[PDB]
């Protein structure tokens, strides 16, 4: 690790799946929200992510609530190896150490540094409030 990234923009994307059908949940949603810019070693906890998802859920889908988390994944920059966060327990994610990102200047062929990014992507099962899970009893 030669040139440690100086910052990591943590972006967030979440997909919501209703326990029983609803059109408003059009598949294909593709947006990210910048959560914050942190430093290598800073942490983000599952409770903080839940708060983020619940608030996003409130804006886009009033009347629904988080039922349960299905998966949480972090993709670091354009790196192929992703970190899979624990599925059924609270967790903390530490901003992974990394080499400072850069691209090659087309004209000069010299290196120009750019911001490193973490893309945290989650999926939660949601429920219309008032409603309950299950099938016809179990």
């Amino acid at each position: 690790i030669q040139n440690q990234a100086k910052s990591v923009d943590v972006e967030y994307t979440v997909q919501f799946t209703p326990l029983n059908p609803d059109d408003d949940f059009r598949p294909g949603l593709k947006l990210t929200k910048l959560l914050k810019t942190l430093a290598i070693g800073d942490t983000i906890t599952s409770q903080e992510l839940l708060a983020q998802a619940q608030s996003i859920l409130n804006k886009n889908h009033p009347g629904y609530t988080i039922y349960e988390r299905d998966s949480s994944i972090v993709t670091h920059d354009n790196d192929i190896f992703r970190t899979i966060l624990p599925m059924d327990q609270e967790f903390t994610y530490r901003v992974k150490n990394r080499e400072q990102a850069y691209r090659i200047n087309k004209k000069s062929g010299l290196n120009e540094e750019i911001n490193n990014t973490d893309l945290i992507s989650e999926k939660y099962y949601v429920l219309k409030k008032g409603e309950k899970p299950y099938d016809p009893f179990d």
